[PDB]
């Protein structure tokens, strides 16, 4: 019954999900001093103009927007990836407070949260079996900042009051994620793992550089979220994110 508080959170993962304590855990720490510059990194390509979201969903844990990936439409290449990678949903971790809500923290500095593009290698024919490969998906992560609102964003706001409770869901077509992006792509990427269990080792993350603003009302809104179901008692959609995990035997790669 894993989450995010006292008795179920983080630290207890590794109980039922021992590869916690493995070799390629997410997230990490970006120190931006030791992250070297790789020549060989191919210009990447993110390309979501025939994207097609489907529905909005509250697991208990975070909201998932989820997509089409039935047809070649939204594909993440380029970088550091091999072949191509389809979208399959977005979802974001957030802090109780500005101060924190980031998995990934760039010289220690948290953000106020982090967006997570998720996409699989369509090598492997769908995601379920992407997700034994360790080179099975690819996650775009990209940092909040509490500053000026961002209007691609509103619409994801605007729902959330109907799905407020663990596994509600409710339509949610025509959604475009290029509203989401920064203006650069500069990014860095290393060989981790999905960061909620069962934090299988199969992601290559691809971290943006620049962070996009949001409003503290759009983010006050999705702490309005509840971890709970309908009719249980209020435990407010807060501080699901996982801490930085030992680096180990990893290199992290500047595209810039
Ligand atoms: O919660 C998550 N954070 S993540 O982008 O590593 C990811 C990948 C796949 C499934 C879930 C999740
Ligand atoms: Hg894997
Ligand atoms: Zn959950
Ligand atoms: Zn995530």
């Amino acid at each position: 019954h894993w989450g995010y508080g006292k008795h179920n959170g983080p630290e207890h993962w590794h109980k039922d999900f021992p590869i916690a304590k493995g070799e390629r855990q997410s997230p990490v720490d970006i120190d931006t001093h030791t992250a070297k510059y790789d020549p060989s990194l191919k210009p990447l390509s993110v390309s979501y103009d025939q994207a097609t979201s489907l529905r909005i969903l509250n697991n208990g844990h975070a909201f998932n927007v989820e997509f089409d990936d039935s047809q070649d439409k939204a594909v993440l290449k380029g970088g550091p990836l091999d072949g191509t990678y389809r979208l399959i949903q977005f979802h974001f971790h957030w802090g109780s407070l500005d101060g924190q809500g980031s998995e990934h923290t760039v010289d220690k500095k948290k953000y106020a949260a982090e967006l997570h593009l998720v996409h699989w290698n369509t090598k492997y024919g769908d995601f379920g079996k992407a997700v034994q490969q360790p080179d099975g998906l690819a996650v775009l992560g990209i940092f909040l900042k509490v500053g000026s609102a961002k209007p691609g964003l509103q619409k994801v706001v605007d729902v959330l009051d109907s799905i407020k409770t663990k596994g509600k869901s409710a339509d949610f077509t025509n959604f475009d994620p290029r509203g989401l992006l920064p203006e650069s792509l500069d990014y860095w990427t290393y060989p981790g793992s999905l960061t909620t269990p069962p934090l299988l080792e199969c992601v290559t993350w691809i971290v943006l550089k620049e962070p996009i603003s949001v409003s503290s009302e759009q983010v006050l809104k999705f702490r309005k979220l509840n971890f709970n179901g309908e009719g249980e008692p209020e435990e407010l959609m807060v501080d699901n994110w996982r801490p930085a995990q030992p680096l180990k035997n990893r290199q992290i790669k500047a595209s810039f």
